[PDB]
This record gives structure tokens, C-alpha cells and sequence, in this order.
């Protein structure tokens, strides 16, 4: 290439002014709000050299007519009218720019569309909209190539840990070309370096092309090359489908410049001091300043009816994660907060899941949890629905040009997407607003699934804007799915944090400039994953790995939680309470994996400072990438080693909600990945101090042990993947309340004792073990006599109706009982040897080896008594029991809560008299069927179905089976044909076919195909050696029938106490009726529902006898 020239500057005609602050100089044309340039201590940035008086307005290039008027020593306006007749535009502008230092401030500061435009009404011409203003043209800032020194660095989106999202361009003649949308860019001398900020949503494509809110163009004027970084454009009044958006989506345009000499105390200016000072301008996501403390994510999960984790439940763990960590922060993720759980109900907000205790036990749960710095954050989605919820409605789904449904995904329900632009036009805010007003203050953060990929239409930059703004409104911190989803206004990316998915092309932002920027704000990197390579090579920052053992995905590995906490976050999450100051890479490492061989960049050493002046450093400790010491780095803090490879002796100075500790109270944490001792050196204040190690357990701080310090040193050679603390004086454990809320006493046996249940027997044979999975559990074994265990119910209401259930795997042959005496009156239930594995994914006790109760298997099922309190609740008493036996009942999880259920001769209590469920009144789950295996351990496809006429019930888009046969709810299976197995069944715990007894069980049901469900009666344990059941095919029910049909059985329990009757799919293939995919799955022509199940006791006379 040959050196290039373009045309000199004549400014013969311009008249410029100055404004400028202290420090800051900034020469301004009064034609237009451009900037020539600027001057700071001596030195020198252009801006925009040569005049371009145009703009670009709804994509017309207008010549703005413009007055100008300075307003004080450092501040200018300007009022630009814009017409275009051809093209129907006819409005004002008033910009300003402002010096506030060593900043330039550029804003819209008022807009007027003189054509007839009203927020929240139809407009029946769109270009009549004032849409889109742009000053691409004008660089707010630039560097020429006759400057010494003359760079520019900007930042792209990218999510691939093989590709860097950033440039770093030499600004010489000749150059490359540059016309190019950035996210973050700087340009630098050797003397200055300037970063620019601006609000705009524009977007040039996706990937790379997206969350462009600057571009960076080269012009060639005389014999320099300049590289400018100007505003991408801006927007203002939309519209979908001709009905003008609400006023809030509009927001006036701003951009800054701040302009800085060395600002890391390294001698050099460059992209780094522009990204330090560029703090001070930049947009900060709301909610950040939580990030750095919040150590503990994981997400709690209901699904599908279940409620397998009550909010109050999910308060006990958060008290063992507060002392498994001593006192870290966290946050939990409560997906399945809703409706009947996760992907029930969604749009509907407000609607709190009743089941697991209603907004009544979330308030519970998020102020409780406040103490131990545990925030709260809910699953949402503004991209799909289901006929269930309020929402639904034709007018909200999003169809495909040819009509048809664009429908979403199929698994309890068939969702259909909703349209995202028609929702926002329509009263979307409302719903959160809704929210806010049932739930009240507090709750830490809205996570959105899915939104970014487009399933409800544009869900781009200014869209995601606007979201994140209702949500940030209410008072939320917003949290999205994609790395690249929410740049602008998201902390928490879940496809950075939980490292496993999507693979190496779909992480957190691949990018320096931006991490460097952002790093202690939001958890979107890329953390330590070998196998993806490139920066997830043991990136020296870390980077959030979230984990989590209550239900999410089937993860139970509560000890693997911690490890990892300690592992890979608790040094993350360190680094993010200091801003990063330096960033130094290394040379060019070959790395292959995933199918390529490919050249990395690796940053080599990274400096941190905060505003006391502590200095963090850390290094990798060597550059060679197939040395082991390419995946390890040293910490120092203030020259001290606080890491060092496997090992780290790390200060935490702040509690559970980031509040600076008081000096007894500061500590330190040890963990090492590998055996062998370490030793480290002590800070001074700590060096003459005597000195406390604990080993930290679910238990809390255990194993107290007093450390000699040695010459200001101590030597620590302690167990693997263990955490420990340390402290200057003796530590204890506080009391945690175990179960606050819930009516008893430590329901989950997560205390270390019994000592608060009153035990009749021999209490040698009641212990606390742990599950395969570690999950503690009463057990009962070896018991010549009946041993049972005793506590109050406290807190209970005054002739209130409840339903108690404890969690129950009996191995042995001997009756194991619930017992409630409520002083008035005493109910009883119990089982014998359990028959039922627990086929639950969601649940922690669910038959999958790793948390198995035993022998690899769990027959854990909800044992439940049904009771009313009287005028006195001073002595109601919870009993289990077990009966004399050799082999093993284990017992966990006692939840205590109200419950409306007439089950037993229309009453509420547990009792004799016929067995009614209408399925209006269930307190979870599915009762008395538990789900079968049909789909193995799953996120089960069988739950209570609501009513939403007429979208739920026949007719609805062809659909051929009401979902809600009777009343609000129905008990139904979603497209579970063909697989020869058992749906569900009952449990004698549930309802016990009496040895030689008979019993009528009747039911109404709709099915959408014929002999594809089959009523069925069997004893004992199922076995898919298949056991012997008694089939009843059913046939479809609405070929000849308008409604569901009614079903009639005799049953006799056999003598061994352990028939039960239940749904089975059959063999049989489903038919379609010529009707395919979304369709075919809406109709139900694969269905089956049940509703108003009767078990009644008869004697067999006339009749029934034939
Ligand atoms: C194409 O299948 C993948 O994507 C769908 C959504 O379009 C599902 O998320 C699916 O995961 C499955 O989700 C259901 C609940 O909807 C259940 O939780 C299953 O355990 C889970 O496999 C996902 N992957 C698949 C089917 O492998
Ligand atoms: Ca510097
Ligand atoms: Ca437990
Ligand atoms: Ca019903
Ligand atoms: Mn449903």
C-alpha cells in the first residue's frame, strides 16, 4: 500500500469556540455541535477535523438548520431543525456539549416531533415516526497517524474462547481500512488516551455486529491518517404493527468522552488508562455492586406440581451453605417459583406457586435469608406460554407469515412463543409492576430464560433495553441466559457461569478490553474450562463455575457444590472487589482442541486496586502453554503470596452482604487442590496475633486448632478439596433455627442432633446418616421395640385445616408411621416395606445412584396425614414411628403446611369413609398416584393441569381432549404413548388396598387415541422379569363422546397388603390423525387426563358379582 492523502481542511468559513473546565480545552464549532479538538496539559487529541454538517435522520441524510448559543464558560447549545418533506420529517433537536473536567459531554437534551405522534396509539404512517437520529461522520474523539504513538483498541462481541473479540490497530499511513461497529473503543498518543461511551441500542447484525454502540471510522484528510470513534446511531419513537411504543422505551441520546494521561502509575499511556477513566462515564448495570459479594449462586427447582423445594425448605439450605462457607454470600435462583413450577404458568409473574407456600413463605424466605446474605432471584420468560396461564390469549402468540403458530416448546404443556414487540405495545410492564405489588421489597434479582435468541422476535440490543429497564424499574438487578445476551444492562450470564454448556463457541465475552472494564460488575466471562482452550485455558481472573445440588438439571452433589464454591469462586469472587489497573499479555501459544489447531494470546500477569490502594497482582507462572505452570498463578496482595498454584491462605474482609467486618471478625481462608504442605507469610497484623485454623463442614467451624507461628509464618498441611478458616481468636457456631417457619424444628436433619426430638424406645436405634448423596436422614434399624421420635408442631393457626407429610424409604417389612395428636384428636398413616422408586429429577431423594437412599436405589415417597387444629394449638404433636425390625427405615423432610383437601367421606381428615380426589385441593404432587418410570428419573411429563377455558378444553385450535375435565384441575400426562411402562400408581402409604377388601375405584378421563393408556392393577414392586398386571385398555374419548368418558373397577387387595392400581402406556403407536408436530402435540391426540378418582369400599352383592 502506498502512502494515502485526502483533501486538507479550509476552515475560512467555520467560526469555532471554546468551552473547557480546569483541565480540559475543547474547541467547538458554533455551525454544528462537533468537536475540532482537545487539549489537556499540554497535549493534544483531535476530534473531528474536518466539518460534516449533515445527520442522519430516519435513515435521510437532512442538512440541519442550527443556532448556537453558549451558556457558561463550559457549556454549549445548539437548536438543529430537521425538514425533509419528501420524507415527512419535520422536528427540532437541542443538543449540548458540555467539559465537566476531563470529560465532554454530548446530549439530546430535548426532541420535538412536529408531526402528530401519541405513546400507546395507532399512527397510521410509521415514517411520520422520528425513529432513528444519527451523527455518524462527526468522531466525538480521534488520533491521527502524525501523532507519536497513534493507536486505537475496541472491543467486539465474541463468545468463542478460541477468537478474541478485540482489535489493537496502529494508527499509520498507509492503514487498512476502518468502518466498524465497537462496543468499547479508545484511541491513545503517547501522551493521551480518550474513551468514548454513548446510549445507543444500535446494532449492525449479530455476533460481532451487535451491542455496537460506537463505530470507529478511518479518514484520510492531508497527508495523516485519523482513526475517530463516533456514536453509532441512536433511537427514538417505534412502533409494531402501527401502534406507537409506550413513552418509557424512549430515551434521549448522550454520549461522553473522558480524556486522560497515565492513570496506572506504568509511564505508559494507552488503551488501559482510557478504560480506568472510561469508568467514570460508562452506563453501570443496576444491581452491580452486588455481584462481588454474591459467591453462592445455584438455582432451587420445582417442577411439574411437585413442589420439591418449598421456599421455606430452601432457607435451610441457605443456613447449611452459610456454614459450610462461614458466612459467604449467595444467590439462589428460584426456577419453578410459579404457577405449578418451572415452564408452568409463564407470563403470569405474579402468580406465586401456591404449592410450595404461596407468596406468603417467599416473603418469608427472602427476608430471613437477608442475615446470611442470601438474595433471591426467579426464573421468568417473555418469550413463550401455555393455554394455562392468564396470558394466554390469541392476540399476544406470535404466528409465521403463512399464519400458522410459531409454537414453542412441548413438555408438561405445548407452549406456543409470544410475540415480544406486540407484548411491549400492549401492556407488558404491568405484569411486573403486578409482581412488585403482591411480593413487596427485597427480592435481589429477574432472571429471563431464553430471551436473545429470537423465539418472540427481535430480542436485540434496544429490545433488551427496554426489558431490562421495566425490570431494573421495580427495583431488580437483570440476569439473562447468553453470553452474548444483556450486554449492556446484565450481571449474571448463565452460559458463562455453569462452564458445561453450549461448548466453547457459546461462553461469556471473549474479550480483555471488556473484562478489564467490567470484570467486578457482572459474572459474563470466561472462566477455567482446559477443554474448551483459548482464554478458558485457566484464565487468570477465574470466572464464576456454577454448580448446584437442589434439582436443576437432576444435580444433588451437594459436596461437589462446595468444593467447586472454594475451587473456582471464592477467588473470583476476590478479585472482584478490586478494579482492574494493568493488563499484560504474553506471546502467541499454539493450542489445539475441539476440532482446530489455533494461535492464543494468553494474558501473563493482571493488576488490581481499590480505594484504600491495596494492589493485587497475579501471574501466570509460566507462558509455556504444555507446562503444568501454564494453569497456575500467583497472588500477592501488597507484595504478600496469597496464592500459589494449587494452594491459596486468601484474606476475606467483608460478611455475607459485602459489609466491611469488624478486625475480630476478619479472617482468612485456606483451600489446596493437592495434598502437601504450604506456607505462607502473615500480614503484619497478623504476624504477632495467636492464631485459630477450623475445618469448615456442614456443621460450621469445626476442629478447632491452635497454629504456632514461626518467624511471621505458618505452615499449613491440612486435607485436599477441604476448606478451612482462620482466625486471631477463638471462633463458635451460632444457633440457625433450623426450619424456621415450617412448624418444627430442623426438618431436613441437617443440625448434627436429635436432641430436640423427645424419643420413647431405645434411642440407640435412631440415628443420623447420610444418603449416597449426602443428604442426612433420620434412620430407624435394628429396633426390637416400637422407637419413636416426638415434637410440637409450633406456630400453627387455631381451627386451621392442614396436611403434614414426612419423606419415607422403608426397607424393612415393619410399619413406619406419621402420627399427628392435635389434642383434640390423633391421625395416623403408615407403610410398610416400600414398593415405589422415586422417579423425581427434581427432587433431592430421587432413585439415581449418586443420591441414593442405600444399595444404590430410593424408595422415598411422601408420607402424609391430613389434620385439623382445634381452639388450642399449645400441644399438637408430630410422631414417627417404627415398629420392631431388623432392616432400615429412613425418614427426612417433615413439611408441615395449610391444605383445603375433603378426601375421606368429604372431610379433611385423615379417616375412613370413601376416598374422593377431585384434584382441586392437592397439597403436590400427584397424590395418592406417585409418578412411575415410564420416563426414567425425569422432569416427569404427568402434573395438574388448569383450567383456562376456552384455550385448555376442547376445541381450542382443534384441540380434541379438555385438559380440566372437572372444576380447576385434572391430573394429566402429556404424550408419554408408546412406551410400554407404568405412568403412575398408587402406594399403599397413599391408599392401602386392605387385604381382602373390595373396592369400586372410579374415574373420568379423556384420552386422545385409543388403547394407548391402560388402567391397571398390580402388587408389590413394579418390574418393567415384567410383573403380572391386570390391563385395561382404554379407548379414545372424544371420537364418540363430547366430553370425558367414566371408567368403573373392581379391585380386591390381595393378602399381602401391597396392591395398588395406576396408568400404564401401552405398546400401542398413537394416532395423529394426519396432524404433525406442534399441532399434533397440542390436540392431544397422545394425552391422557384423569379427574374425580373414587375409591370406595363395597361388598360384592347381585349384580357386582357378574
Ligand atoms: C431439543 O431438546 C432440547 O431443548 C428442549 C427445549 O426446546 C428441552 O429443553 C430439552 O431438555 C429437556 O427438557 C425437559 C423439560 O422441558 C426435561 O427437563 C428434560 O430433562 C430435558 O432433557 C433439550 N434437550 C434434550 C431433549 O436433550
Ligand atoms: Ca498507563
Ligand atoms: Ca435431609
Ligand atoms: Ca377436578
Ligand atoms: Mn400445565
Amino acid at each position: 500500500m502506498e502512502k494515502e492523502t485526502g483533501p486538507e481542511v479550509d476552515d475560512s468559513k467555520v467560526t469555532y469556540d471554546t468551552i473547557q473546565s480546569k483541565v480540559l480545552k475543547a474547541v467547538i464549532d458554533q455551525a454544528f455541535p462537533r468537536v475540532k479538538e482537545y487539549s489537556l496539559n499540554g497535549h493534544t487529541l483531535p476530534g473531528q477535523v474536518q466539518q460534516f454538517n449533515q445527520v442522519f435522520i430516519n435513515n435521510h441524510r437532512i442538512t440541519p438548520e442550527v443556532t448556537y448559543k453558549k451558556i457558561n464558560e463550559t457549556t454549549a447549545e445548539y437548536l438543529m431543525k430537521l425538514r425533509d418533506d419528501a420524507h415527512l420529517i419535520n422536528a427540532e433537536m437541542t443538543v449540548r456539549l458540555q467539559v465537566v473536567d476531563n470529560q465532554l459531554h454530548f446530549d439530546v437534551t430535548k426532541i420535538v416531533n412536529h408531526n402528530q405522534v401519541t405513546p400507546g396509539q395507532k399512527i397510521d404512517d410509521e415514517s411520520k415516526l422520528l425513529s432513528s437520529i444519527s451523527f455518524l461522520g462527526n468522531a466525538l474523539v480521534s488520533v491521527s497517524s502524525d501523532q507519536t504513538g497513534a493507536k486505537f483498541d475496541g472491543a467486539t462481541m465474541s463468545n468463542n474462547t478460541h477468537v478474541s473479540g478485540d482489535d489493537h490497530i496502529d494508527v499509520t499511513n498507509p492503514m487498512k481500512d476502518l468502518a466498524k461497529g465497537y462496543m468499547y473503543g479508545f484511541v491513545s498518543t503517547d501522551k493521551l488516551a480518550a474513551g468514548v461511551w454513548s446510549n445507543s441500542q444500535n446494532s449492525y447484525g449479530g455476533g460481532s455486529n451487535d451491542w455496537t454502540r460506537l463505530t470507529a471510522y478511518k479518514e484520510t484528510v492531508g497527508n495523516a491518517n485519523y482513526v475517530g470513534i463516533h456514536s453509532s446511531e441512536w433511537q427514538w419513537e417505534k412502533a409494531y404493527k402501527g401502534i406507537v411504543f409506550p413513552e418509557y422505551t424512549k430515551e434521549l441520546p448522550s454520549a461522553k468522552v473522558v480524556i486522560t494521561e497515565d492513570a496506572n502509575a506504568d509511564k505508559n499511556v494507552d488503551w488501559q488508562d482510557g478504560a480506568i477513566a472510561y469508568r467514570s462515564i460508562m452506563n453501570n448495570p443496576q444491581g452491580w455492586e452486588k455481584v462481588k459479594d454474591i459467591t453462592a449462586y445455584r438455582i432451587a427447582m420445582n417442577f411439574g406440581s411437585q413442589a420439591q423445594n418449598p421456599f421455606l425448605m430452601t432457607l435451610d439450605g441457605i443456613k447449611k451453605i452459610n456454614l459450610h462457607t462461614d458466612g459467604l454470600g449467595q444467590g439462589v435462583l428460584l426456577k419453578g417459583y410459579g404457577s405449578e413450577g418451572h415452564d408452568s404458568g409463564h407470563l403470569n409473574y405474579a402468580d406465586i406457586g401456591k404449592r410450595i407456600g404461596g407468596v406468603e413463605d417467599f416473603k418469608t424466605l427472602i427476608e430471613k435469608a437477608k442475615k446470611y446474605g442470601a438474595h433471591l432471584g426467579i426464573h421468568v420468560n417473555a418469550s413463550e406460554t401455555y393455554p394455562e396461564s392468564k396470558y394466554f390469549n390469541e392476540k399476544i402468540l406470535r404466528k409465521n407469515p403463512d399464519g400458522s403458530y410459531s409454537y414453542g416448546w412441548n413438555w408438561l404443556d405445548q407452549g406456543i412463543n409470544i410475540d415480544a414487540a406486540y407484548d411491549l405495545a400492549h401492556g407488558r410492564l404491568a405484569r411486573w409492576e403486578d409482581l412488585k405489588k403482591k411480593l413487596g421489597d427485597g427480592l435481589d434479582f429477574i432472571y429471563v430464560d431464553v430471551w436473545g435468541n429470537g423465539q418472540s422476535g427481535d430480542n436485540g440490543a434496544w429490545a433488551t433495553h427496554v426489558l431490562a429497564k421495566e425490570i431494573n424499574k421495580q427495583g431488580w438487578r437483570f440476569a439473562i441466559e447468553w453470553g452474548h445476551g444483556g450486554e449492556y444492562d446484565s450481571t449474571f450470564h448463565h452460559w458463562a457461569a455453569d462452564l458445561t454448556y453450549g461448548g466453547y463457541t457459546n461462553k461469556g465475552i471473549n474479550s480483555a478490553i471488556t473484562r478489564f472494564i467490567r470484570n467486578h460488575q457482572k459474572d459474563a466471562w470466561v472462566g477455567d474450562y482446559r477443554s474448551y482452550g483459548g482464554a478458558a485455558n485457566y484464565p487468570l481472573l477465574g470466572g464464576y463455575s456454577m454448580k448446584d445440588f437442589e434439582g436443576w438439571q437432576g444435580r444433588s452433589d451437594y459436596n461437589g457444590y462446595v468444593t467447586n464454591l472454594f475451587a473456582h469462586d471464592v477467588m473470583t469472587k476476590y478479585f472482584q472487589h478490586f478494579t482492574v489497573s494493568k493488563w499484560e499479555n504474553g506471546t502467541p501459544v499454539t493450542m489445539t482442541d475441539n476440532g482446530s489447531t489455533y494461535k492464543w494470546t494468553p494474558e501473563m500477569r493482571v493488576e488490581l486496586v481499590d480505594a484504600d490502594n491495596n494492589k493485587v497482582v497475579v501471574t501466570r507462572k509460566s507462558n509455556d502453554v504444555n507446562s503444568p505452570q501454564y494453569r497456575e498463578r500467583t497472588v500477592t496482595l501488597n507484595g504478600r503470596v496469597i496464592q500459589d498454584g494449587s494452594a491459596y491462605l486468601t484474606p476475606w474482609n467483608w460478611d455475607a452482604n459485602g459489609k466491611k467486618l469488624s478486625t475480630d471478625k476478619e479472617k482468612m481462608y485456606y483451600f489446596n487442590t493437592q495434598a502437601g504442605a504450604t506456607t505462607w507469610t502473615l500480614p503484619s497484623d497478623w504476624a504477632k496475633s495467636k492464631v485459630y485454623l477450623y475445618k469448615l463442614t456442614d456443621q460450621g467451624k469445626t476442629e478447632e486448632q491452635e497454629l504456632t507461628v514461626k518467624d511471621g509464618k505458618i505452615t499449613l498441611d491440612l486435607l485436599a478439596n477441604q476448606p478451612y478458616v482462620l482466625y486471631r481468636s477463638k471462633q463458635t457456631n451460632p444457633e440457625m433455627s433450623w426450619s424456621e417457619g415450617m412448624h418444627i424444628y430442623d426438618q431436613g436433619f441437617n443440625s448434627g442432633t436429635l436432641k430436640h426430638w423427645t424419643i420413647s424406645g431405645d434411642a440407640s436405634k435412631a440415628e443420623i446418616v447420610k444418603s449416597q448423596g449426602a443428604n442426612d436422614m433420620l434412620r430407624i434399624q435394628g429396633n426390637k421395640e416400637k422407637v419413636s421420635l416426638t415434637q410440637k408442631l409450633t406456630g400453627l393457626k387455631p381451627n386451621t385445616k392442614y396436611a403434614v407429610y414426612v419423606g419415607v424409604d422403608n426397607r424393612s417389612n415393619a410399619k413406619a408411621s406419621i402420627t399427628v395428636n392435635t389434642g383434640e384428636k390423633e391421625v395416623t398413616t403408615y407403610t410398610n416395606k416400600s414398593l415405589a422408586l422415586n422417579y423425581v429429577k427434581a427432587y433431592a431423594h430421587n432413585t439415581r445412584r449418586n443420591n441414593a437412599t442405600v444399595d444404590d436405589t430410593s424408595y422415598f415417597q411422601n408420607m402424609y396425614a391430613f389434620f385439623t387444629t382445634g381452639a388450642d394449638v399449645s400441644n399438637v404433636t408430630l410422631t414417627l414411628s417404627r415398629e420392631a425390625g431388623d432392616e432400615a427405615t429412613y425418614f427426612d423432610e417433615i413439611r408441615t403446611f395449610e391444605n383445603n383437601s375433603s378426601m375421606y367421606g368429604d372431610k379433611h381428615d385423615t379417616g375412613k369413609g370413601t376416598f374422593k380426589q377431585d384434584f382441586e385441593n392437592v397439597a403436590q404432587g400427584i397424590f395418592p398416584f406417585v409418578v412411575g418410570g415410564v420416563e426414567g428419573v425425569e422432569d416427569n411429563r404427568t402434573h395438574l393441569s388448569e383450567k383456562h377455558d376456552p384455550y385448555t378444553q376442547r376445541g381450542w385450535n382443534g384441540k380434541k381432549v379438555d385438559d380440566v375435565i372437572e372444576g380447576n384441575w385434572s391430573l394429566k400426562t402429556n404424550g408419554l404413548v408408546s412406551r410400554r411402562n407404568l405412568v403412575y400408581q398408587t402406594i399403599p402409604q397413599n391408599f392401602r388396598f386392605e387385604a381382602g377388601k373390595t373396592y369400586r375405584v372410579t374415574f373420568e378421563y379423556e384420552a386422545g387415541s385409543d388403547n394407548t393408556y391402560a388402567f391397571v392393577v398390580g402388587k408389590g414392586e413394579f418390574q418393567s422379569q415384567a410383573s403380572n398386571l391386570e390391563m385395561h385398555e382404554l379407548p379414545n374419548t372424544w371420537t364418540d363422546s363430547k366430553k370425558a368418558k367414566k371408567a368403573t373397577f373392581l379391585v380386591t387387595g390381595a393378602e399381602t397388603g401391597d396392591t395398588w392400581v395406576g396408568i400404564y402406556s401401552t405398546g400401542n403407536a398413537s394416532n395423529t390423525r394426519g396432524d404433525s408436530g406442534g399441532n399434533a402435540n397440542f390436540r392431544g391426540y397422545n394425552d391422557f387426563m384423569m379427574d374425580n378418582l373414587q375409591i370406595e369400599e363395597i361388598t360384592l352383592t347381585g349384580k357386582m358379582l357378574t
